[PDB]
């Protein structure tokens, strides 16, 4: 099975974790189970799951669904684990990772999927995300 | 490796835990990690070690030291998740298992390794275990 050499993947992340600055937060079975080690953004672990709502064409029906996580861990070249915040913009939802932002959801790729408009709106808990902004949240390299 | 086979083991054991009753208790990385898994008593998880003293023959030196975990967390045969505590006695340490004694450390046999007397004192915190007694952890299978 190709999933034997994933839980070996998880199983060195968790390694990793368990030696570095976010050893001491809380981290739930869930947290750290195969079914999210495989979710989107991979090879990372996550928490805090937040709902953002996409509404494609000019029609509060068809609303998809997306997570946001409020902490993303992603790991360094170097092998070092970094937390920061999943940033929602009206392109779709990246972190910045070393810097960069990454997304792990496109926005216009997924209107391709549903909404001939090619037009969408983001919805984010009660913020409508337009503009050329986007919300996230205060999570930092900052240990909880 | 024969350790690719053993993260595979954890990984399901996390899986079956993770959908147990006790999936709600703090579980910190520690606590789910590969080494932590292959220690005594194997094949189960275990939470709140507890140093036991045993003094070989009649010294106070060569004093060894032992673990006694609160909570040992085994799988029954029909793979359900049971937590008990592990009971100190002078044969050594065990856990209930289905209502019989199993033991994961022997006395016996660790005094053939370090004393020639074949006598041996067990302590547990100020507590000196001998007669045909042992103290152990009130835990039982009640989450915390």
């Amino acid at each position: 099975k190709s999933k034997a050499h994933k839980a070996i993947e998880l199983q060195m992340a968790l390694q990793g974790l368990a030696q570095s600055a976010y050893k001491t937060e809380d981290w739930t079975l869930q947290d750290t189970c195969e079914e999210l080690w495989n979710t989107e953004p991979t090879h990372c672990f996550k928490k805090g799951g937040q709902t953002v709502q996409v509404y494609f064409d000019g029609n509060k029906d068809n609303c998809m669904t997306y997570v946001a996580w409020d902490s993303v861990y992603y790991m360094t070249d170097a092998g070092t684990w970094d937390k920061t915040a999943t940033c929602v913009s009206h392109r779709g939802l990246y972190y910045v990772k070393e810097g960069y932002n990454t997304f792990y959801i496109e926005f216009k790729s997924e209107c391709e999927k549903y909404g001939n408009t090619g037009t969408w709106e983001v919805h984010f808990g009660n913020n409508v995300i337009d503009c050329n902004d986007s919300m996230c949240s205060t999570s930092d390299d900052t240990v909880s």
